[PDB]
């Protein structure tokens, strides 16, 4: 009988994570049940009032976010992809899962971490994205998840299997269309939808923007190589998806890239690489755990170009949490987890 | 110079035919009765009341649609084309020499034939003067011209990001651009692919790895600016927005950024379209929309050695029909920016 704890219940990824929850076959036959259910502020309110599409779960009462009452569960979603639960995880069974979704574990190496986050690092936790190069194997039976950022997955995904064949040069541009509950739930001005519908806007660019490090990171490890990555968000009318165009310099003839990625992702269920002539779009993904892929090479610019549709709060946040749970607790990997979008 | 002119729109009803009707009938030329718009023609309906193609321009909305015939454009001081490729080439020869005429399409574009000919796929038609006059040396050449070719919208965003960095000779002649475009920037051909229902809420790149014509357009331009050689990874991106194109232009760098943005200033600091904006903001779409202003930002990303400029524009104002009215007022003698604001209409 498995526990869960979801803490930011409230939030867009904390909801989401609820929503995978509430079609899981663990859900249906009782090996799963959903537990505690916190936010920082509005304790008292009911989830109804958050979360109008969960109605299964409208009449739970969010709790305050505290230590003891995330206690008592076999697994807890840190669902505070830009809050910082390096505490709240201090304090757990190191028998209990935890999925933080936020990016304390996320990355290894200290001095990037502080520089970039302005704190102590906390150290790091198994990636939750099972397709990477090793990354399954650290995964299985664990009882700790660093959950990747929704624009790693997308560009990391993108670009690794032709830069682990060593096919590409290894300074990468990405620029990164996304819908805009990727910012989050936070009440802005520069969110409302005023603003945002029928505009375009590229924001913490040229490097400032901290999945830059996690992409290098991601690279890293599947080459030997200095990694550089130029990595630009671009904020789009749309409430999910985001399409990542990725490109590097190559050499390498198509036929030879297109052999590296069939090899990579022949049998990754999540993976779907775009048949002959077709392109990626993120409605295609919409409310699946799917990446759909496309690759190119143009010639005359020496560039290889690689395309990836996500839904953000899916492979990019939720269900990749979703599906690394499964794998840490000896489940099926696909379980609760649909690679069919829900278009138009 | 011109005490008067009879305009003709070929293509009336299509979304740059009907952006360009739209700021005629602001114009100031066309409120104190200098400019009169004459023959408004589509090969396609020709017979419907323009009210039915566009019913914003209400003023208009009576006009009938004419057959695309170079008898019922004849007659006009001033002719613009806003058709498919190859139109405007056969129409060119049969409108009298001495009209202006300003071509929106593609046809008079590309000064090298054999690039032409591997885009396109027919007979280089020529090349006329090139409708984006913030380039060096453009201005010189549509002041009293009879000839215009207005540039592409993409090409527009990325040659207003990217040539005053190259110009300088500030960054490496290798760009990569991926740049989001509204919906509207496909045309106004009904295909599955373009229906409300695909497009809201989706987000595709298209034509990808150099195969989008507009492609030779930023080589070309920014080939103009160097003695070096330049090679374009364009990237276009479909977006759910009707309007707006958003550039995002790299290039290799070793310059300090104060470097960079001097010669923005010193390239755009007196250019009434071009906003560069202060340094810490960005720009969005949503601010040019329905002006003919561009808004561009630069910044430096040290740590991969990359010159990132943002421009942000109307795909159908400054990226096409305004590009348009703001050449047609240089060939003219008119003040450059009459008809066309810098004020976007936002939200």
């Amino acid at each position: 009988a498995t526990k869960v704890a979801v803490a930011g219940a409230s939030g867009y990824a904390g909801g989401e994570i609820l929503r995978l929850l509430l079609g899981h076959p663990a859900y249906a036959d009782g090996r799963l049940r959903i537990g505690a259910l916190t936010a920082a502020t509005s304790a008292g309110s009911t989830l109804g009032e958050h979360h109008p599409h969960l109605t299964p779960l409208a009449h739970r009462v969010v709790e305050p976010t505290e230590a003891a009452v995330l206690g008592g569960h076999d697994a807890v979603f840190l669902a505070l992809p830009h809050g910082h639960s390096a505490v709240l995880a201090q304090q757990l069974s190191p028998e209990t899962l935890i999925i933080d979704c936020g990016a304390d574990f996320r990355l290894t190496d200290a001095a990037v971490w502080e520089r970039f986050y302005g704190s102590s690092h906390a150290g790091s936790w198994p990636y939750g994205l099972p397709e990477l190069p090793g990354a399954r194997d650290q995964l299985r039976g664990t009882r700790r998840i660093a959950v990747p950022g929704c624009y790693p997955t997308a560009a990391l995904l993108a670009l690794f299997p032709a830069l682990a064949a060593d096919l590409i040069e290894p300074a990468v541009t990405v620029v990164a269309v996304s819908g805009t509950s990727g910012a989050g739930r936070a009440a802005t001005t520069d969110l409302l939808g005023a603003e945002v519908i029928g505009s375009a806007r590229a924001y913490n660019i040229a490097g400032v923007h901290r999945h830059t490090p996690e992409i290098a990171q991601g690279l890293r490890a599947v080459t030997d190589r200095d990694v550089s990555v130029s990595f630009t968000p671009v904020l789009i009318p749309a409430s999910r998806g985001i399409l990542a165009t990725c490109t590097a310099r190559t050499r390498s003839p198509l036929s030879q890239l297109r052999a590296a990625y069939e090899k990579a992702y022949h049998a990754e269920p999540f993976i779907y690489l775009m048949p002959e002539g077709q392109l990626p779009r993120t409605g295609a993904v919409i409310g699946s755990n799917a990446a759909h892929i496309a690759v190119a090479v143009d010639e005359d610019a020496q560039t290889f170009v690689a395309i990836a549709a996500i839904d953000n709060l899916v492979k990019g946040t939720a269900g990749a949490a979703v599906q690394s749970m499964n794998l840490a607790l000896g489940w099926p990997e696909t379980d609760g987890l649909s690679v069919v979008g829900v278009a138009p």
